[PDB]
């Protein structure tokens, strides 16, 4: 099965969205339950996989919330996306902010590199996301040097295997290259993580990695949409 | 035929669409009707080929649908896309968003180099377009070396004789040098061309090569307009 | 009389402006009216002269139209383009995208490459404007390798003759070094032009090149407020 | 104690709003009232530490106030955040402009140099905030040339002991890798400490430092509400 | 007096403003009123000296009108400007585009050197405004080359003494170094100059040195507030 997880099709996700002032309201059980149900809905016809929906205020300005969906076949998840801004008040009264699109293969070198997502793990209750973008000379490098600087960037987290990492190709997806979560159940491990993954030579080879998206699980809608501004 | 498809006149253009949120309304039909009226007569007119439509939902933020159509000569398509947004009403409650113009050239070396379009090949079923800017050096490069720079480019991508490529020039038409389109049966194998074409010295001489849009062709508009935002 | 051009003043302005849809309406003709009795007034007072006036439709996102006058004194265009907003419904219903001003001056070494406007000639029907910026290093650079730089880069356009050059100082007039904008019959000749002149040294030295504008020389104002989206 | 201050978590956050022109209105005794009693509650449940409310009048366009506040957990930040801008007015007639997160952590070399809030000093009266990223090869550096260059770094600060600094990683928490905070009583000596650190071996290790956020901390809520505009 | 001009502790802001289609309307003499009033508190007061209102329309878009405005101490600037947005019409129907902040410091090699606004000339009719910020070696380099460098670029202003000069340091009042403002009796002096200064060793030790504001100086503020569009 080992070499299922790494022949498997999955794309992966994540929706970005800011609260619009003053289109809540005050009186929000009917968009709490007309949500909850559109989840409800995804999760039994079996097709797309909500695997977290993150509080993310106090990040960053222009966001409020992500979703985190998986599926087999992209157009899923194009269906999933497009019903949801358009058969729900949630979605109705919420900007699309940043869409972040990948889709899983093998690792270049370490077969054994699988995403979290992709193993099943349980999500994190804290995460952070971004983009990342290479420098123009990584892929046509000596594979010799390129397999030596990745094996120095993974032998520089091992202090953190709390941290479960997701690396995921985003080519054609997007203005990116790769798809990065980091899932851990505390944020303050996530930030020393950056901050030691920051002593490798793997970081020469670097030309874009914003924005950030970094927020708190929550257990389910009711939880995110109570918080959002009015 | 290679000499007069080479020679021939046509231009390209990707004109992108964003949804504005409440325009739309929930009753359709007979907007739908009057947008697949609009498209038939540029059909029985003859001067302007519409390639295909695209959905885009879930992409990227602020864009949600395009069209791709071609024309001999670009007030045509200045017409048509002036005509979409003056008397439709889907083209009334839609924000252009993003317009890639190119016109069609033969390439400097390997003249058996043809877009899919000017070739007369059946659009597929996924997209992902771009456009491109290369490296200030990279004309005035010795000719020998790009040669040898586009043939290895080339052969890189000799796995994937099912996504169709499009380079189209697009001096002076916009911000770009030549606007980049590839279409095939699966998302996944643009994807996996994008990653592979990595692995060339042509990544070197690259300066910008975004926004991407990336999404599925559509049958009818009909097909569109529903997935819509209201 | 050839000194007599190079010693002249001239100061010429591109003014972008972008329709906001649903200003206008479908009852244009009172609007036309004003708008052509502004443009007479104008060239009644004979101090701004307008060379064209361009439908950019299709060209770029956020522009629809440009008008091109030329004026003695820069005072007289502020007036020209403040009454135009004030005064005129057209420019009511209209936003500001982007202006290029410029200032004609004489060529750093040959002083017989002067401005088509300059020379008085006929505008032509299509034209693309975009503004400039030359690398850090290209003033301070030998004058004699400049001038050799600049005389190859002349000589890559011989076989343009149709295409007529427009090169005009914009120092501290805006964000940019020189406004450049090239006429000719076709637009197809525009762009097979940039193309050859990528082949040139010169193109080391280029810091900035865009926003790019290109559009159609209208013959009345009728001819462009028709075009533009309710 | 300094062993404790290191090992102390603490997480910081500069929330930056502007005002909405229209949105206050003329009379707004109830709001200082109701934005006063807010404050009032942190102070009281003890988990958020307002170390300053700043007007930021004329430092930047689209800026007008900052909130600087402390929490051991994140999570106490999101509520209060949240809770701001859901249940007062003064939250809901403001847009949140920029957001700058960090977490206090021991320094690398020097394990003497403390941020000023968690040294529990006084706040400044005049204060500039903003982020900071070093370059690329910053931390892959030798460590022995990196301590030098910081150890140059501090003693260039010699001149300026009236100047409180801040200096928090920032990494995983947005864009950045650190947040700079300068608390002075006066305007013109953190001007003048800026000038002075330019001469410096560091600076040639820098890739980005703004937005700067710059204002006088308001002794009560009042006259920041009241200077703002109606 | 000239180690006073050195000593002496002034301020400088520009101010610049957006007009707001459809705010201002038709009858603006009571408009005008209240802003001739406002500014007469403020030269009676005495803290504040307007050195002049400029009409930049046509320069940018989304520009119209700027404030040059001097005090000894920045808190009297905030006033005036918050009280400018929040007392007078003009300011309630203006946007705040661009704020400029700057504070008088003694040049570094040649203390004869000192802005036009501090040895009290007076204005000149023609105005250009733009921040500056220097390479990020170019305080680090050696005095005795950076002393060369800026003697050079000093005499190559030597044709223009009637462009008056004002460098300021701007260091943490904002996102830039240097706030630069060069003032003319006519137009065209200043393209040249610019044009000139690009003749110096000192442009290769250049980052940034957008937006510019170019304007003509107004007798009153009756003559600006008649331009703007209603
Ligand atoms: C964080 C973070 C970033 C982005 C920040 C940065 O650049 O430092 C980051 C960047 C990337 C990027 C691109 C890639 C894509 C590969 C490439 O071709 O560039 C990429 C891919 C890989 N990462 Fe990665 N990462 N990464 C971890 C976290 C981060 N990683 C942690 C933790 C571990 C260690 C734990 C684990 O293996 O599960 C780890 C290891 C790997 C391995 C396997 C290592 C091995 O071969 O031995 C592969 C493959
Ligand atoms: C994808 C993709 C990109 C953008 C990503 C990248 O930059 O790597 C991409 C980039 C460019 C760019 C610019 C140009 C413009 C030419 C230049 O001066 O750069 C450009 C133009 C050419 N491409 Fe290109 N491409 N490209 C393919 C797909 C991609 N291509 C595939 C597939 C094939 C192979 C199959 C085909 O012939 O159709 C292929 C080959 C060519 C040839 C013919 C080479 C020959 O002599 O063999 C020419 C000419
Ligand atoms: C197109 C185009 C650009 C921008 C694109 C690019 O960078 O390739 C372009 C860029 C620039 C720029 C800056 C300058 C300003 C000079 C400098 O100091 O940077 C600038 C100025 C000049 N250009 Fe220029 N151009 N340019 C033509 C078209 C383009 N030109 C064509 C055509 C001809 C030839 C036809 C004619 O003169 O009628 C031509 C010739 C000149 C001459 C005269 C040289 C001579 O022959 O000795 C001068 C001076
Ligand atoms: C202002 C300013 C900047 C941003 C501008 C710049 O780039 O110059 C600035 C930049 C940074 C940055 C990143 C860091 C993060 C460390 C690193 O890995 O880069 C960073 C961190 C440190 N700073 Fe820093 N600064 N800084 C001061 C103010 C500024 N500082 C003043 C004042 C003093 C001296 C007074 C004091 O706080 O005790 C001072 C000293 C230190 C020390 C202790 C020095 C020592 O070991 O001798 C550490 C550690
Ligand atoms: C215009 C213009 C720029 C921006 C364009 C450019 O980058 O070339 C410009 C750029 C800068 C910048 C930064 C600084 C800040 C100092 C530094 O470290 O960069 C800066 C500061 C100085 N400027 Fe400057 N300028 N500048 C003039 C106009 C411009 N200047 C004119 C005119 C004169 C001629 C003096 C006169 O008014 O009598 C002149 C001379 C000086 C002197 C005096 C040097 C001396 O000892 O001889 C100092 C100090």
């Amino acid at each position: 099965n080992f070499e299922e997880l790494n022949s498997m099709q999955r794309y992966s996700q994540f929706a970005v969205f800011r609260a619009i002032p003053g289109a809540l309201g005050s009186d929000r059980a009917e968009i709490v339950a007309q949500a909850q149900s559109f989840f409800d809905g995804l999760e039994t016809a079996g097709k797309v996989e909500v695997r977290g929906i993150y509080d993310l205020a106090g990040c960053r300005a222009e966001a409020d919330f992500m979703i985190w969906w998986i599926a087999e076949e992209f157009e899923e998840i194009q269906a999933a996306f497009a019903r949801f801004r358009r058969e729900t008040v949630l979605g109705q009264v919420s900007e699309v902010a940043w869409l972040g699109n990948s889709l899983h293969r093998p690792a270049e070198f370490n077969r054994s590199h699988l995403p979290s997502f992709i193993m099943g793990e349980i999500p994190g209750d804290w995460i952070t996301v971004y983009p990342f973008v290479r420098s123009y000379d990584w892929y046509i490098m000596d594979p010799q040097k390129r397999r030596k600087i990745l094996a120095e960037h993974g032998q520089a987290a091992r202090d953190f295997p709390d941290v479960r990492a997701n690396t995921v190709p985003a080519f054609a997806l997007g203005d990116y290259e790769y798809m990065l979560a980091f899932e851990a159940p505390r944020l303050d491990r996530i930030v020393d993580l950056m901050h030691k993954m920051r002593y490798t030579e793997a970081r020469l080879h670097v030309r874009e990695e914003t924005p950030f998206f970094t927020g708190r699980r929550v257990s389910e809608v009711s939880e995110l949409v109570n918080v959002l501004p009015g």
